[PDB]
């Protein structure tokens, strides 16, 4: 495989999903990040995946190639390219007391990753990417 | 004068105006911040007034009273209520070495005041409010 694991830890996040309104807990959810290529174009891609052991069907994942990852800079403002966004983003999770919250859709298709650090006057959203049920 | 002066300080900014393509020049802006008594409803409001010595045009100005402020905290997720606003921005811009952006419009009808805390992986927008001319 070409499947290179970077980051693979349990950690507390805040699980939002709906009754119309949200239910919130704090849950354990198991995070990877690894890097792969990609089977038809043979480009370098991210891939994210979230599970939990109190629900076998809370089992998520999203890709991310370069143009995908411009997309995702833009509309959350990063200054990292691509190449360094993995290692700061680890870097990141594992030094800083940041914050999770992920946002479950109703019939659990998807579900929204954000990743926060939070200021004296901001929730300080890094980013958020949809994930795709597995 | 109902007028309490809570902050007048003279700070660097980067200025971007048209020339549709934009031209970008590091200015002295001096940015005023106060509290004043609305004359019609009697409600505290915040005023913010930017001025510049190279241009007698370069006058913009927009007051903030508590309702405005509950959509610039939704729009720009800011965790600090009305109260606290004030404060929490005037230590931020004394202790932090933060990042204004200021986006003139073409015919200097208004500019919108952007202000920063970048971290290693973004641009780390505080808020951004848009400045009428005087």
């Amino acid at each position: 495989t070409s499947k290179i694991a970077l980051f693979d830890q349990t950690l507390i996040a805040s699980l939002l999903q709906p009754l119309p309104d949200f239910k919130a807990y704090k849950t354990k959810v198991k995070l990877k990040i690894s890097e792969q290529r990609n089977e038809t174009s043979g480009e370098k891609e991210l891939k994210f995946e979230i599970s939990r052991s109190d629900d076998f069907e809370f089992l998520f994942s999203e890709t991310l190639n370069n143009e995908k990852y411009q997309i995702l800079a833009r509309d959350h403002d990063l200054t990292v390219d691509f190449d360094a966004f993995p290692k700061v983003i680890i870097q990141h999770l594992l030094c800083k007391n940041t914050e999770i919250n992920i946002i479950l859709d109703a019939e659990k298709n998807f579900c929204s990753f954000e990743l926060f650090s939070k200021t004296p006057i901001s929730k300080g959203k890094i980013f958020s990417i949809k994930l795709h049920a597995v």
